[PDB]
């Protein structure tokens, strides 16, 4: 069987989300020296921004593949799925995601784009995935404070969210999914909150700081990663 | 009459928030070239940190003796009262209040004190007096903004209110009053919200940029003006 037609059957089985024929179709390519045909299929789901790209690469991690997403796929789903520490890196604007110092109130910490920080302990976080309904989803905890990035209740004026730091995940607010996509030579994606699906931007507006706050935005966003995905880059 | 008879008379008369009795006294002592008796009673109430001195400058301010405001009175009280730009500047940090650029959501700009900028139209501030049941309480208008300093409903673990900027004064949270105070050279003031009698103050915490969020701190701040009261210095 050629492998144009390997390359549809494994791609129609991931956009269906039968995540267990998929991992089984892939462990055979994997074993035959076919994983070009893996590698193809991946490239293809994240050039059309399929979420079950995610739950492809957290099966195949789970279930005794984990040399297949190290192989395979781009190296952000291994930092991803391997809870190694990265950096959240906005690519509109180069800026990492962090937390503030001190606490905004009631609601935990301030979640902003640093304006200067690219590098210290306070920009490193880690995605810890749950498996829940066939979906796969991320608590998305920063490493330097051990608190949980969340989206507010309240809304701004356009009926953004406000991003903060909390230190339990007790709600969907704080559970996050990814959708992947490509910017030119970047891997990128998409990180909507579970609760009110609306992805993790960083403000137009400037602070003086060059800082800029982070917001579930009430707006599309797909068709448009470099100016509302997130690479993820080791720490 | 002598002097510190009449000092005491003076001073008596604010203690016990008889204005109108103050400021009668005041012209008369004024217009009898005895302006040490007032700049002496002043001198006096804000040693004591009596926050009735605020309400005495602004009856004085109200009733024609603004010349005694600017006479006898910490050049603050002729800033504060004339509304003109200013600066808050905290004593402890020397950084000046400001707010940021962006919105948080509901509860306004967040209020801060700049880490860097001691400078900038940002940093402008104006006083906005008003009297209620004997007292005087202020509006604190950013000016680039055209925003009110307000506390926010919600606090931190210590009972500490987050301070914003938002468009309109319709509650209490929006209003302060003010209690003078020495410290050396300084006449500071500690400034306290009118709903939750809480201090304004810097956090102890950094942010990496060198700001300090501003809260409505849940403490004890008097005794302590070089820790927790304002500068209010003319905008340059």
């Amino acid at each position: 069987v050629p492998n144009d037609i390997l390359e549809e059957q494994l791609y129609n089985s991931i956009v269906v989300a039968d995540y267990d024929s998929a991992v089984e179709k892939s462990k055979h390519l994997y074993e035959e020296k076919k994983s070009e045909v893996i590698t193809n299929v991946v490239n293809k789901l994240i050039r059309n921004n399929k979420m079950n790209c995610m739950e492809y690469a957290y099966q195949l991690w789970l279930q005794g593949s984990k040399d297949i997403v190290r192989d395979c796929f781009p190296v952000e789903f291994r930092l991803i799925f391997a809870e190694n520490a990265i950096k959240l890196m906005y690519k509109r604007d180069g800026l990492a995601l962090t937390l503030s110092n001190d606490v905004h109130g009631n609601d935990g910490r301030l979640a902003f784009g640093d304006g200067k920080d690219k590098t210290s302990p306070k920009v490193s976080w880690k995605f810890i995935a749950l498996w829940e309904n066939n979906k796969v989803y991320f608590k998305i905890l920063n490493t330097e404070r051990n608190q949980y990035l969340v989206l507010g209740v309240g809304t701004n004026p356009n009926g953004d969210h406000m991003a903060f730091g909390v230190n339990s995940v007790d709600s969907f607010r704080a559970q996050w999914y990814l959708q992947p996509a490509k910017y030119d030579k970047d891997n990128l994606f998409y990180i909507y909150n579970r609760e009110y699906s609306k992805a993790l931007t960083l403000s137009r507006t400037l602070e003086t700081s060059g800082n800029r706050m982070a917001w579930g935005y009430n707006g599309r966003v797909i068709g448009s990663p470099e100016h509302y995905a997130w690479g993820v880059k080791a720490f």
